[PDB]
């Protein structure tokens, strides 16, 4: 029967309620119970606070009008006011002290996820204070989670004016009955009922949620920890930079502050960071999820030489140049991690900080050649299978859907044996024609990769492996250097191709290296353990990057 | 005969020379003349500083090796060292104290402009100091002005090793003879001559320039103040954001820091900021030159309603949302300026600061209607000519090249009389079929606009004028508000459509409004007086925006 849920901002989706400061300020100052509340609502409909609530006057204009009402409310009550009594000072703390009621937001998100139209109905004001940005960020994080956001000072209407409620129904394109309205103020609830729609007086969150969980018939309370926000492609800013006459790199950009460049591995795309792009941004950073040369909307030239580390790095530097960025924090994974390590070893001046996921930094051996060193590792067998041009491409591009469904899998649901790849004569030789669905990705998420690789295919990516000798030589030039800039190495327990032990010596070359580890975590870190990853990176970013 | 110019970094393109600190530190500390210089070059070819110069070891690794040589150079010289003697501390100040030798850079730029292949040949090092970014920015600003940039620690070679010089010739794809090498060190010059190419020992800039001005036969010294850097389209990062299902805005992004959104006017494009995009970025900002809805690579739907201020602003807010930006400094011009004023009046929370060029903020008159108010102004006559759909489009899209060459003109070279436009029955009724070439734009710059408007045409732009009534009504809602956030109004003396006097009252609505004015400046501010504009905006940005 229900199909919509409307949440109030202050007191419901955000706490502590800004309206609640009035009372606290009173007791704290031992003022006549209500003295501040009265001056706040002096004039009812045709009152200053009402005007301010309808966008008639900015908040900075309201404050002075509010001060005077306190000089008269205290005058009639035969009382005074402290000498250090500042209305702005009071609301400033009150507003910045208001945080998102996480459990409530989660419940809202849940509803929407199970086919529900959410929306925020709040009596706000045009904030033009010198700290307005604070409130800005708040609403910025809440917006993206609700189908609608109706602001009083926006629509020129304010609760409980029955009109705005009509506006709501109209905006929700739904009849009252199929709507749930949550608010902490009773007055703002009556109207909702008078029109039909179910209401819920919100005092304490859990209680309200119970009523909600019931009236909606959907488990909201005591629910599992959900996955972090996963950005939607079509709603992302897409950027393009021409690094070379015939090489154009694509990237997804979100957030503001220190630039954090994310470099995915083989065979992925910028989408492999869908779980960290939002989080990192919200953390106060300018995430630049890349589309590494050869993948997605990035140029994918055939020439193998076009994919040797040296050239790859030079273009990344050019990328910084074209964008007007002196430095950048490089975070990689798989081949990406490899890329960032050499970004730090060859262009320190450009790296604010470097972080690798799974990929350990191992200095090339001046004596043994790559081919030899690789054959020395059974699990790297598959890398020999990637050498011959065409062979690997054939099998992988043969059935994209299968290819990705077979690769992107947890450590407990594998179906590919990198063991005797060459032996079997293929990567899928004994894999199902229609693998199950990895608990890490949905049917959709997979098809996204399918459509991407439909463009340039697997040639460009596979070339990253076809420059061992060159990459080797180039690296030998740095055997005398040392990573002395902020570095962080994150290891995956269940990664059976990039075992954590392969980095046990890293500190020898990277003295002040910090670390991270993720229990029961496969090779595809971002997908497998997105929460741990964000937590780990954000932690590291604030301590060693922001500086 | 000559066709190439190679400049050394330290001492030539940048001063004071970092190598020169050695001597100064000596005298300042009353140390044996050379004590520091010796320890610096102890070991010649197979020396620490040489290794550091060939990328064998990072700078942070070198410092310790340099310290010891001073503990031995002072030991043999029978002298000691102060207790607060720090090598890092000395080079830190020395490096950050090095600035771009402007007059030299200018001379280089001049050469290149007159068909010369420039390039930087310097013996640098991989900087991994905690202040590396400083050096990073320096080279970042120099790079873009030279065809090539050969770093010692990069190519593994170092001057005066005759090999690297060969590398140079090869990279310059030119024979010695047609090359000019400038350096402050004599030793680094001999090789150049031994191969042929002309050399110039650079002591004092003016002297070197004279020799250069001569040997090249091109006025370099005592030359006019040049125009600021004008970014090249193909070398800019292009971004796209979908604000609405069928509306996608395009923008050019450059720089890092506080986001500065530039909104052009009718009928331009993001290219109208070609002179401020670089400058502002270099000033420490993240410039986001826009492509206002209806222009260039931005969606241009036919529906007039699609261009009323309210919708235009809502999308700009959505633009911020999709990009993950809580706030942004909005700088507009012409219609753009109009847009930003209403961005501040309706979304203060989102505006870090607002600045308008030419366009004055005039609050709508509750009584008189737009149509009436406009007819009250002779010069606004043309605006009536834009009302009827199709008419205006016809004449303007008829000959793009002519249209833009007739519009974009200085205040002393006009050819269009907005006076009796309706009377004459056209905007070009009595204008030349092939106008001259405005001293503001080149033949090329013009064709860029031509190709842009070839896409969506003049329909979308012209619609900005076709929503007077709506824009009027909407604005009446803010008649009770006031711009109380950082604001800056820049007026153009010779603007005869947007006269400076039209803003004489602005302070009544914008109390703390700051101002700017530009002598003998036409309507197309950015093009006409780019230098003044940058100076003015950057000034305002650091004082009221960065905060
Ligand atoms: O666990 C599984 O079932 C499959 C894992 C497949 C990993 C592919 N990544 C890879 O080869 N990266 C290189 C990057 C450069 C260093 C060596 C590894
Ligand atoms: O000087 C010249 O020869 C030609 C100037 C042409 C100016 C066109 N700009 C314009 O109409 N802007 C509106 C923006 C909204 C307010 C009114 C002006
Ligand atoms: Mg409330
Ligand atoms: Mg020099």
């Amino acid at each position: 029967t229900l199909r919509a849920a409307v949440f109030d901002l202050d007191g419901v989706l955000a706490l502590p309620a800004v309206f609640g400061v009035l009372g606290r300020t009173e007791e704290a100052l031992a003022l006549p119970r209500g003295l501040l509340n009265d001056a706040f609502q002096k004039g009812g409909p045709e009152g200053a606070t009402t005007r301010l609530m309808k966008g008639e006057i900015t908040l900075s204009q309201w404050i002075p009008l509010m001060e005077e009402n306190c000089r008269k409310c205290s005058e009639t009550a035969k009382v005074c006011l402290p000498k250090n009594f500042s209305i702005k000072e009071i609301f400033d703390k009150a507003i910045s002290a208001r945080k998102i009621n996480r459990p409530m937001l989660q419940a809202a998100l849940m509803l929407r996820k199970k086919g529900f139209t959410t929306a925020i109905l709040t009596n706000t004001w045009l904030d033009d204070r010198a700290e307005r940005d604070g409130l800005a960020q708040l609403m910025c994080e809440l917006k993206m989670h609700f189908d609608f956001l109706i602001e009083s000072c926006q629509v020129g209407m304010v609760k409980p004016e029955p009109q705005i409620y009509k506006f709501l129904l109209d905006t929700l394109k739904a009849s009252p009955s199929e709507v749930v309205f949550l608010d902490d103020i009773g007055a703002n609830l009556k109207p909702a009922r008078d029109l039909g729609m179910v209401t819920i007086l919100v005092q304490d969150t859990d209680t309200a949620l119970k009523e909600l969980e019931k009236v909606t018939g959907i488990q909201l309370l005591n629910t599992p920890a959900p996955l972090p926000t996963s950005c939607n492609p079509s709603d992302m800013s897409h950027g393009y930079v021409t690094v070379k006459p015939r090489v154009r790199l694509h990237f997804v950009e979100l957030g503001s502050g220190p630039a954090v460049c994310l470099c995915h591995g083989f065979p992925e795309s910028w989408y492999s960071w869908r779980y960290q792009i939002p989080a990192l941004a919200q953390a106060g950073y300018r995430v630049l999820a890349m589309d590494m040369k050869g993948y997605g909307e990035s140029s994918a030239p055939p020439e193998i030489e076009e994919y040797c580390m040296e050239v790859l790095c030079k273009e990344m530097v050019t990328f910084l140049d074209k964008l007007g960025l002196s430095q950048a924090v490089f975070i990689g994974h798989d081949w990406g991690g490899m890329l960032v390590w050499y970004m730090a070893l060859f262009y320190p001046e450009r790296v604010r900080a470097v972080a690798s996921l799974n990929t350990p930094f191992i200095p090339a051996n001046p004596n043994m050649s790559p081919l030899e060193s690789i054959k020395a590792n059974p699990v790297f067998d598959y890398q020999l299978y990637f050498q011959e041009p065409g062979v690997a491409e054939a099998e992988l591009e043969q059935n994209l859907s299968r290819t990705f469904k077979s690769l992107f899998r947890a450590s407990d649901e594998s179906v590919l044996s990198m063991h005797k790849v060459c032996e079997a004569g293929g990567l899928f030789v004994n894999s199902p024609e229609e693998p199950s669905l990895s608990r890490m990705v949905t049917e959709e998420e997979i098809q996204f990769y399918v459509q991407q690789f439909k463009k340039s295919g697997f040639r460009g990516p596979l070339n990253w492996y076809r420059n061992m000798e060159r990459n080797w030589k180039w690296a030998c030039k740095s055997l005398g250097r040392k990573i002395l800039i902020p570095a962080l190495m994150v290891t995956a327990e269940k990664d059976f191709v990039l075992v954590p032990q392969m980095s046990q010596h890293m500190e020898d070359w990277i003295p002040h290296l910090k670390r991270g580890h993720i229990e029961d975590c496969g090779h595809w870190t971002q997908m497998d353990k997105p929460t741990e990853v964000n937590q780990i990176l954000i932690k590291w970013l604030d301590s060693d990057a922001r500086n």
